[PDB]
């Protein structure tokens, strides 16, 4: 359950989440981008949950994907900005969802985005404990789906 | 269309905009809350829009309401630190409609938004000089509506 998931969040993930997040966070567009790009580099077959945005080839040159991007980055914010409180956590991680279980995306497809994660972490230093440690915050919206 | 009203945004709006923001945006939860339990008993037929949320009167005690009411403040979050780059406010704009379209909100019912704005300002002081600045951030999302 999301309420479980939750609590696996602990003190040190926390610490390690915010630190990655300050300099990860720093550039919402060229990391939010580099982000999605990936994802449909490294998993082809989700390009078709994204019909509207048209040619996501073009990356940052297309407005769509640069809008969704961006926008993308400030859910992460929001998560980040609600660590503190796990009932505050909970309650926006589950409002998030609902458009994302509209959409029929599930705990699985949802899990792709680690990968680009990983790799958006690693290009600026960060390496394997911080990515288990966003994995872990994907894993309470995971919970959610 | 969005661009031209994007235009009105200037310097001295984005002052105002950035000052107050720098206040308003410090609590999300509670302004974000006040906002739209101040929409709910100013106009009370905006509710109909808000059925998933469930007993809206409990305010931010009812979990769902909570949740919705800081995510709200993100995307507000995310309009100001675009504020630099009509380009890219333009993206983020245009991307924030698409749902509220699909909701079916026309441009004059979300502008129903302003008299809270206005109150949650004036709570912290912040007169019609700011009120009207805000309004005009608003009309920019009307555009696109
Ligand atoms: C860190 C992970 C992700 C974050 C933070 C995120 C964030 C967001 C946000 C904030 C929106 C706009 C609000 C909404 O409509 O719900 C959105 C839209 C969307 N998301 Fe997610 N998302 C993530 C991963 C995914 C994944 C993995 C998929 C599909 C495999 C997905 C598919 C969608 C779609 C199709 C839209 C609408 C795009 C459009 O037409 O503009 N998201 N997401
Ligand atoms: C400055 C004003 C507003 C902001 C910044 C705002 C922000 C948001 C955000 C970020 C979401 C979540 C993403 C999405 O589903 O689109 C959302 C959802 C929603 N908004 Fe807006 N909104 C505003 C005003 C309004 C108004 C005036 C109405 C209707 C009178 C409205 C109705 C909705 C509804 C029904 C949802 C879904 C609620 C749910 O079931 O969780 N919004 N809005």
């Amino acid at each position: 359950s999301v309420y479980d998931a939750a609590a696996q969040l602990t003190a040190d993930v926390k610490k390690d989440l915010r630190d990655s997040w300050k300099v990860i966070g720093s550039d919402k567009k060229g990391n939010g981008v580099a982000a999605m790009t990936t994802l449909f580099a490294d998993n082809q077959e989700t390009i078709g949950y994204f019909k509207r945005l048209g040619d996501v080839s073009q990356g940052m040159a297309n407005d769509k994907l640069r809008g969704h991007s961006i926008t993308l980055m400030y859910a992460l914010q929001n998560f980040i900005d609600q660590l503190d409180n796990p009932d505050d956590l909970v309650c926006v991680v589950e409002k998030f969802a609902v458009n994302h279980i509209t959409r029929k995306i599930s705990a699985a497809e949802f899990g792709k985005i680690n990968g680009p994660i990983k790799k958006v972490l690693a290009s600026k230093n960060f390496g394997d404990k911080y990515a288990n440690a966003w994995a872990k915050l994907v894993a309470v919206v995971q919970a959610a789906l």
